[PDB]
């Protein structure tokens, strides 16, 4: 009861460490009694690894199930396997003019070809997109409203000590899994690689309730959630090291430096399980893994910067636009019709995505297709090729024509499709936009090389009789650049991309593009999409990157100020239960400093509203703060900071010790308070 | 002048960050003036990468020169190349019964063979070992006494805020490089992979003096030294990621999490330069790099854990013996004759090392030879081999006979040879002991398989007609186990070994052996050799691993106590210059809390002894602490901690904020002080 946090309230890390140390000391003291006690001590020491093991296994299994179901449903959106329903397009057209895999054309009209067949299949595609999106949104809105969104901003904030009760519950887990399957299969411009961080964390917290070492403490729960975020990123991208780096850079806030072992173990186990789910012998590390064995020239490092600029522009644009829409979704009647909005967005996406073969094609499959360089047996519109370069024809001319339309559609539709009441991610759509840009640039460069090989730009570098330009590498570079320009990741992202598509040959291009994208995006604000959404949602996230440039001390920020009412303080014996109840029920404060006397104004300690209420209720059912004596709940070591302290030290105290509130005094006299939110309000 | 630290005094991290913020604000304000100011701001922003670049290049070049010179001198200890003096044994016997490479035998006696030849070559080997060791020790003792020892404990401590003035100076760098070349070439049981962490750091600090951003600040110097330690470990083992992990785990103390980029850049550049030094086309990544393409069975994971036990025993034994000797070297007349002690040790090592071919052979070369599994063209005593296994003879029996003697000699002689006045390291000798144990175990297992293949232990796992046991993998496992049992490294060490010897096939055996070694060593004390030597030297190192188990508050530790004289405090106007001078000259304290009046005992601020002295001298050449007015030097935000505070929070303040000293009060009254050393003294 005592020391229980309220909803949407930040965590006093220091008290968590204190009670954890008390538990450790008690366990060690009980250890020496007999063999069972050392056994229990070993069990409690290994609980930190048991939670990570279970979290990794659950994350791997959930990612495998989600991927299988999303593939099957996305393919059900187009046709069905008459021979055996439990197959997708790939399996029903490979495992043997395929007579088994039938689109709705011959099912309904009876003719596989014709304008009527195309119209009816268009209608059926739109209908299935609408049905999937509507079901996902209804299920989220009715069973677990916390399933919406990528949930990386909220997990981030939750690892900064913040609290959101059901956000990582069982029902959020189940509904997020189901609705993520149903949304990635709805044709929306969204992915489930971003959301896989949340659905992974949902596992960890759940498993944290199996062990008293973590259920009864919050800081250790944050350790388990950091490990779970690493496991989630790993199982999403299949990159354990990349996932751990992402956890260090973006998500995790307190890192004792011992959890790196646990984070990497979680990531490794998650990736191992994800690999273990190979029910049909899929050799692809992920649904968008591509390998490269082609060279690049220093000249190509110029366009690889160009994409970096583009990915730096669009990124900023997106963060400049998406929030500008999300605000309008929250500050307008659009926020009262979530289901209608998602149905409208799914209908528009399915209407404008069917005509274009690339937009109609699943975003992760589109990323795979863009990554792979043209093959000899491929005659698709992408590589309709008619000297060191292949000849060109009309087909490659139309390839750019329609790929530009795909790029524009994805850019426009991901702005309106990120924040909506359905599990949506920003990794896959950003990578798709970046990869489309990269493929466009790569085709342009290859065509330039073929038509104008005689120039010294290609005469020396490009070997005669050998194709030198690699469009797939440009697509990968563009994906990395756009992803880093929307999320402002530098090394975590580059390592994620490197593991995502093996090969160290393209570390220089990847670093160049990612760094250029970040340096271009920072010119229009130094906040990534996750930081911008943490800000927009108004979460109490203390960003260490932000600098308290203002030269102001704790004198300015301590509250109450002159205008605000007198500082609320307690006493030792003068007052009674009635007084404390009256001043609690009339005050929204969660904590009261206690002094001896009104005139003395000398600090004694600190007490919390929740602890006071619980203890007072217990006493009433079943006042003397000094030695109704309620000293037990009292805090005799409340952090103080002299008013002359420049606020940088106070912010550093909050960020390092993880306090909720530090008092403020002037030469041994209590004057004000600074909660974890007071500094945030001051920054605004 | 003001705010200058004294010798062997710890660093107030908080003040360093504060003055760094002041400098940042001033530079940013000056930025807007004109183009040159933005140029200067960019220059100061890239200084952090320029220092790391220079440190990495210098570390690579110094490691290359050290390795070349050590090879040449170690080979000069045996013979010379008549055709061209600037060649070692490998080059003078490969680049064409070699007539060029002549040992001293035919040079002096004239006959290459005979008992007299052997005796005189033995005498010359001992003489050259003595000469090299004596020259190294004389040069260290006369030019830079800080060059002695591995210097990893001292660098560690220096990254914890401690200060040692010349320890990373130019002269320590030069003398350490020369004497490390001369000591690794003296036949002593020591290495230069450990010392290269110091030789790298010596570079960084030196380069830190090229830039006001780091010369005038100490915390940023510690960041550069962390990057330099990463670069040093990388250039030593050729493992950038392993070096960065070692810096994170062992050396670095404060990691803002942004220096990881700088640490990895330093490590990468150092390894790149080290590779770039290939004047004779050496394809070996390092002098002891070995590749493996052989399998292992689960059965061998039992002996691979046995070595872990052995490496866990010996490790502890070493940390139970070496310190027990180092104390005796410091608490006895042995400490008054460093040169004589090192000459005696070199003479004994050269006397007992010549007879044994493995002991006579350079420790790094011996590690390389142990790592490589037997080859078809190798007929050495190590693989004197006469069914899935090769037949055996007397030669393999003698191999174990003398390899056990090599193991015993190295174990006994590294205990007496680590701490002595000459640059010595513990990586190579520990790896050599581990690898000798590993080869012993591997040969034993292979012989068991050959003689008793019929047993089901090998009848199933070991394929008929194919050799299954890999002695070289046992050597690697033993090296890793002993290294981790003497240094108590878990993941940094495993990654260092993995990069040092490409191949993920042996990650499971390496983890098993390293973890077993650490868990066995912890049973005999939970401190690595570096921690044990930091303790023995009495450095003020606050080890986060240590737990302040004692349930005592800041009341217990605050000084002065009842017995100690009255707490030293100051006033505002009552006293005069004479009083302050008298109390400074009669007190060894470096800090003085200031209150208003003796009776009020209300805390105002804090003033350091060095600042007081400098300002007082300036005023005398060229008292009113409130608004001789010396408020400017005063600290108006001195950290306080109520006496009821359990010491864990105070230790956490010191470890996170990096304070030197926090005061201690009781209900708004100054009662005591705690320094960074008071908590350490209490722990003892
Ligand atoms: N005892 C007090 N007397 C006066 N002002 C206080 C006292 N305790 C807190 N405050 C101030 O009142 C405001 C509300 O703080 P409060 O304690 O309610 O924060 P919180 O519970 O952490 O936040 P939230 O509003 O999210 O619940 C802040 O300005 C805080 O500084
Ligand atoms: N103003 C003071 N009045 C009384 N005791 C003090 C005062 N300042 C420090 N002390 C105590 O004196 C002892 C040494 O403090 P001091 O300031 O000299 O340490 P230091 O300079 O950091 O250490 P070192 O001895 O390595 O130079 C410690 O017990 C410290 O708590
Ligand atoms: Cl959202
Ligand atoms: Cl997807
Ligand atoms: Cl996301
Ligand atoms: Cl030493
Ligand atoms: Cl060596
Ligand atoms: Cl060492």
């Amino acid at each position: 009861g005592v020391g229980t946090y309220d909803d949407f309230h930040t965590i006093d890390w220091v008290r968590e460490k204190c009670k954890d140390r008390e538990r450790h000391r008690r366990i060690n003291s009980k250890k020496k009694e007999s063999a069972w006690e050392m056994t229990k001590s070993l069990y409690d020491a290994w609980s930190g690894w048991l939670v990570v093991t279970l979290t990794g296994l659950a994350s791997g299994a959930l990612a495998g199930l989600i991927d299988i179901a999303a593939d099957w449903m996305t393919d059900l959106k187009e046709g069905i396997c008459l021979s055996a329903l439990w197959y997708n397009h790939e399996q029903c057209c490979w495992g043997s003019k395929c007579p088994q895999w039938k689109t709705w054309a011959e099912l309904i009209i009876g003719q596989a070809e014709g304008p009527g067949s195309y119209i009816m299949n268009y209608i059926m595609y739109i209908f299935w997109a609408l049905s999937f999106a509507f079901l996902a949104v209804s299920l989220v809105k009715v069973f677990a409203p916390y399933a919406c969104g990528s949930g990386i901003p909220e997990i981030k904030t939750i690892l900064s000590g913040f609290i959101i009760r059901g956000y990582l519950g069982k029902w959020t887990l189940m509904i997020k899994t189901i609705t993520l399957v149903l949304a990635v299969a709805s044709g929306l411009s969204l992915g489930k690689e971003g959301p896989l961080v949340h659905v992974a964390c949902c596992c960890g917290n759940i498993f944290s309730y199996l062990f008293p070492k973590y259920s009864t403490n919050e800081a250790k729960k944050r350790e388990v959630l950091s490990a779970a975020s690493a496991a989630g990123v790993s199982v999403a991208f299949g990159a354990p090291i990349g996932g751990v780096l992402f956890s260090l850079e973006e998500v995790s806030y307190y890192f004792p430096l011992k959890t790196l072992w646990r984070s990497f173990f979680a990531a490794l186990v998650a990736a191992f399980v994800l690999r273990s789910i190979n029910p049909f012998g899929n050799s692809r590390l992920v649904l968008f893994y591509v390998e490269y064995h082609t060279p690049w020239y220093l000249f190509e490092l110029f366009p690889f910067i160009l994409l970096g600029v583009f990915g730096g522009l669009w990124g900023a644009f997106f963060i400049r636009a998406n929030i500008a829409w999300c605000r309008r979704r929250k500050s307008t009647k659009f926020g009262k019709y979530p289901v209608l909005e998602v149905i409208i967005v799914a209908a528009i996406t399915a209407v404008i995505a069917f005509p274009n073969p690339y937009t109609r094609l699943n975003t992760s499959e589109l990323i795979k297709e863009l990554f792979t360089d043209c093959g000899p047996l491929e005659s698709s519109s992408l590589c309709d090729y008619r000297i060191p370069d292949r000849p060109a024809g009309v087909g490659v001319y139309s390839a750019i024509w329609q790929l530009c339309l795909a790029l524009i559609f994805k850019i426009i539709m991901t702005v309106f499709t990120f924040g909506i009441k359905v599990p949506s991610g920003l990794f896959i759509p950003s990578m798709a936009i970046g990869a489309i840009a990269g493929r466009i640039v790569g085709i342009a460069v290859e065509q330039l090389a073929y038509y104008h090989h005689d120039w010294f730009i290609f005469k020396e570098w490009c070997e005669v009789g050998a194709d030198c330009i690699t469009p797939g590498l440009y697509a990968m570079v563009g994906a990395a650049a756009c992803l880093g320009g929307v999320t402002r990741m530098t090394v975590s992202l580059v390592v994620i991309v490197f593991e995502l598509t093996g090969g160290l040959e393209y570390i220089v291009p990847l670093m160049a593009a990612v760094m250029t994208s970040k340096w271009v995006g920072d010119a229009f604000g130094r906040e990534g999409i996750y930081e911008a959404h943490i800000r927009l949602n108004g979460y109490p996230f203390l960003d260490a990157k932000e600098e308290f440039t203002h030269t102001t001390l704790a004198a300015d920020v301590m509250r109450p100020r002159r205008s605000d009412p007198p500082l609320a303080v307690l006493t030792q014996d003068n007052m009674t239960v009635d007084d404390i109840e009256n001043m609690i029920n009339e005050t929204s404060y969660n904590g009261f400093p206690v002094i001896m006397s009104k005139e003395s104004q000398r600090l004694v300690g600190f007490a919390l509203r929740r602890d006071l209420t619980i203890a007072i209720e217990s006493a009433r059912k079943k006042v003397c703060f000094a030695q109704l004596k309620l000293r037990s709940i009292l805090d005799m070591s409340p952090f103080t900071v002299t008013d002359h302290t420049p606020m940088e030290i106070v912010v550093d105290i909050f960020r390092k010790l993880g306090l909720r509130q530090c008092l403020v005094t002037h030469n041994g006299r209590l004057l004000g308070i600074i909660t974890k939110k007071d500094i945030l309000r001051h920054m605004a």
